[PDB]
């Protein structure tokens, strides 16, 4: 059973102008997605201080990047927060419609792609390397669900019957032909250190057969 969602006009012109826009530096969505992982890994350790059981779900707090060559995927692992469905149909947990507004604004006003994060909405920089995006989640207080989208306008919601996840959010890029650097173990590396290297939780670049 899959629920088909027009994505709000802001959000769709948020998306085709990082799909169309001529911008040689994609490299920062992995900037922005890990970013987006620790915030979410900063939501569950907080509410763990005054309820430890929040953390039944998973004690670890980390991230792992997993590519797969055969498949064409990155996948950014994070045992995070989580979001419900609801925060998944609400632009994944953010603020996009005022962030998008705000992000259009500075980009007129001088500002580039990279600093889309500081307007909340860095998630979109996917698609700068992913023709399809699929985000699977789980809260504590809710089931757990997959999120996809294409781009075109429209997103999809269905209970994920895939691995159990426990706690947290996956992110799978499908990405596109041309950009498959980004599954070379040298190239994540440098963007992880050069980008990353402040994030306050381990972050585990998986190996490949
Ligand atoms: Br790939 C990769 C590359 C470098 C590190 C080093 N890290 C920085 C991120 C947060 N942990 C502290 C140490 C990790 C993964």
């Amino acid at each position: 059973e899959v629920e088909t969602f027009a994505f709000q006009a802001e959000i769709a012109q948020l998306m085709s102008l990082i799909i169309n826009t001529f911008y040689s530096n994609k490299e920062i969505f992995l900037r922005e997605l890990i970013s987006n992982s620790s915030d979410a890994l900063d939501k569950i350790r907080y509410e763990s201080l005054t309820d430890p059981s929040k953390l039944d779900s998973g004690k670890e707090l980390h991230i792992n990047l997993i590519p797969n060559k055969q498949d064409r995927t990155l996948t950014i692992v994070d045992t995070g927060i989580g979001m419900t469905k609801a925060d998944l149909i609400n632009n994944l947990g953010t603020i996009a419609k005022s962030g998008t507004k705000a992000f259009m604004e500075a980009l007129q006003a001088g500002a580039d792609i990279s600093m889309i994060g500081q307007f909340g909405v860095g998630f979109y920089s996917a698609y700068l390397v992913a023709e399809k995006v699929t985000v699977i989640t789980k809260h504590n207080d809710d089931e757990q669900y997959a999120w996809e989208s294409s781009a075109g306008g429209s997103f999809t919601v269905r209970t994920d019957t895939g691995e159990p996840m426990g706690r947290g959010t996956k992110v799978i890029l499908h990405l596109k032909e041309d950009q498959t650097e980004y599954l070379e173990e040298r190239r994540i590396k440098e963007i992880v250190k050069k980008h990353s290297q402040f994030i306050g939780y381990p972050i585990t670049l998986f190996v490949e057969k």
